[PDB]
């Protein structure tokens, strides 16, 4: 995986991945999508076919103009949709669990999945369900869908503290400050304008972050088109890190969100032991449980469990570029899978997988990446207490 | 570079480019030369003998040569620290200098200790003087010997451990992961004739010796480049071998119970003694260093439970993925806990490996600082753990 497709951050696409499990507890954020809202691509339209009346492109200025253009018929009606990459994407993650867990999904397995409401959510479930049903028709299957699953898949939402926070938060200061210090609009403009002095310093950096918004998005539509030329590895560096910052202060353990980010996705890691409580004990006949949601599902959602590193409190802003990599932990497709093992002896393990990668958490065990169960439960029910009594500060 | 990390424990040191008030710490020697003359002797034999019933490769007899040339510039020299070895202190010592003046001003107290082995003695050397020509007014205490054994060379002294390291259950685990790794007539049809002739068994030791001569070359200062001898996959399948018996017969794999870990105790107990004395005030040093070996800093750091450093793996394939050993113990590798007093007077610490911030598994709101009282309360944790460990031996 390359710097550049590194640097696209939670818009990175799912990277390469090329005894038995008796149960597997599963959480994926869709795969790679269209961009959401035409705001971004319509700054960039009206800035440079402002110039362009004003006969002030550059020869590369109309050159981007023209994809500009281009990629406003490519996006028409597709807005938010699960892109065919996001489709592939989910088809290779059910593909390869089952492939890695055929016994899991033989014969009549029961197997269950949920999404949130938004149309993308509920593509990827298709899309991994189909493999599935497909590589086994005899499966049993429950799908659902919808505003129910809100608590669950978009506490986000739902609290109004943290939405508060996110909207006129004190993230916003230290972030707006850390683009001025990071990003300079003048070495870019005049890539594209003649003259971009007339343009004032503010609107230069709504223009050059809506030209970086654009590109990144770009490499997750499956389109021929490709921006990454338009910057040089170091503006995409730096853009990285203040969008890194902000997914990290917004929505994960950002020390000025005094854990309030994190805390609001204890109802997830609850449902997620409930799950699995219920199998272990019998009043579930479950092999599965597939949940399809959200970035801002998955970063809160891992670092409430702990997962190494992804939990870390980091007081210095550009440290955080450091410690915390949102391309690590959120990229298009990222998924949270824990496998549910037991052994001769008839004790519990548990595997958890970010990505399709071991994770490690803070607790002790002599079977590596396997975890002890009893241990598990007991720590993720320390981190849920330990997220409801923040909560009660609010 | 891919190629240097697959030296393993012989990479040479990395690159690496408000105030404390006390340092804490623990460096692994700088690169020096080869300490046995034993791969070197098994390599020519093998050459001369081919040479001798001509069945070396035009390459065979340009090996041959570079090989002996390669004995007169090791005569006299096996183990010696060297240039590079001095210079890497040098600049460890250099930018620890600069990063921290406020800690090595006026008439700072420093302490360091080394073991009786003359390559760390060296090493705590070259530290040394790089921070007395900065500032002259050091008061420096310097002392080495056997004296340490018991915090520098634990390794030697546990019976327990002797065992297991020369005959234990990891060798076996080692030798077939060897087999499977290492597939030598690819890498000695380079060098000799009718390569397949050689018994696989002594094909491997051949390779397995000839791999550790271009290993360490790069730490001797001896301009003489032996990378090209063997492909980048055979560099990785290599360092894969190298790196399970570090581990496995080093550090916390399964297959040893822990105990090549716990044996580590009384360093890290005195490291908490040592800080707990500058922090009460007992002591009044700026610093303590300790100079030793690979076999000192790789069950230390593991026993401090620096983050994934002490993975106990199951299966030894996965080893490589989780727990790299160039990572941790590298030529010059060290560990600093750097402590740090605030305006409530609580004491912070910070520790570096290799000069980078180590995560450990407790908590913290300001990492890589973490509350001292959470960390001593841990690390005395480990080291009670470690002691249980070594009861049961
Ligand atoms: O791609 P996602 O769904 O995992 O995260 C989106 C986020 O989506 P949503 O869940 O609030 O509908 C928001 O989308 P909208 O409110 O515009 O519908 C965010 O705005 C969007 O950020 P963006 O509009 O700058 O692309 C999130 O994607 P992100 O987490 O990569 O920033
Ligand atoms: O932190 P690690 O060493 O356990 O994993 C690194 C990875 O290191 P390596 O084992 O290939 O030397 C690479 O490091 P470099 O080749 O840049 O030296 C990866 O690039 C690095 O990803 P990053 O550059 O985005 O930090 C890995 O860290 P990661 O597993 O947290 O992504
Ligand atoms: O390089 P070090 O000193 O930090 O560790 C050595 C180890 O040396 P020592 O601590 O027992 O004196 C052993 O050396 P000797 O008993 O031959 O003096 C090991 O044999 C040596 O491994 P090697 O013979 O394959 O070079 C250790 O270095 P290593 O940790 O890079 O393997």
């Amino acid at each position: 995986q390359t710097k550049i497709q590194k640097y696209a951050g939670t818009a990175m696409p799912y990277p390469n991945r090329t005894m038995t499990p008796f149960y597997i507890n599963h959480l994926g954020r869709h795969g790679a999508r269209f961009p959401t809202s035409r705001k971004a691509l319509d700054k960039v339209e009206k800035v440079l076919v402002s110039a362009q009346q004003e006969n002030g492109l550059t020869s590369e200025g109309m050159a981007l103009l023209s994809m500009i253009r281009r990629l406003s018929r490519l996006f028409d009606g597709q807005w938010g949709k699960l892109s065919k990459l996001g489709e592939t994407e989910q088809e290779g993650i059910a593909g390869r669990m089952i492939r890695n867990y055929p016994q899991l999904f033989s014969n009549s397995a029961k197997i269950e999945a949920i999404a949130t409401y938004v149309p993308r959510s509920i593509n990827s479930m298709d899309a991994f369900l189909s493999c599935m049903i497909r590589h086994n028709p005899a499966l049993q299957v429950q799908r659902s869908e919808g505003k129910q699953y809100n608590h669950i898949l978009r506490f986000f939402d739902l609290n109004k503290s943290y939405v508060n926070y996110k909207e006129k938060g004190d993230w916003l200061p230290i972030y707006k400050a850390f683009v001025h210090k990071k990003i300079s609009p003048v070495p870019i403009m005049k890539k594209f304008l003649l003259n971009p002095e007339q343009y004032l310093d503010k609107e230069a950096e709504e223009f050059v972050m809506a030209l970086f918004s654009v590109a990144a998005i770009l490499p997750d539509t499956s389109i021929p088109l490709n921006l990454e030329d338009l910057f040089t590895l170091d503006e995409w560096h730096r853009y990285w890190q203040t969008q890194n910052l902000r997914q990290y202060m917004s929505k994960s353990s950002a020390p000025v969100g005094k854990m309030l980010p994190v805390a609001i996705a204890w109802p997830l890691l609850s449902e997620f032991i409930r799950s699995a409580q219920e199998v272990i004990s019998g009043k579930s006949d479950y092999q599965a449980n597939f949940r399809f949601a959200h970035a801002n599902t998955v970063i809160p959602f891992v670092s409430l469990m702990g997962i190494e590193k992804t939990d870390v409190q980091v007081c210095r802003p550009d440290s955080v570029s450091v410690y915390w990599k949102d391309y690590e932990i959120s990229p298009m497709a990222a998924n949270v899978q824990w496998l549910f093992y037991r052994d001769r002896d008839q004790r519990i393990w548990v595997k958890i997988l970010l990505n399709e990668e071991a994770a490690a958490l803070p607790i002790s065990t002599a079977c590596f990446p396997y975890y002890s169960w009893e241990k598990t439960r007991i720590f993720f029910n320390q981190r849920i207490e330990m997220a409801k009594k923040t909560l009660s500060v609010f």
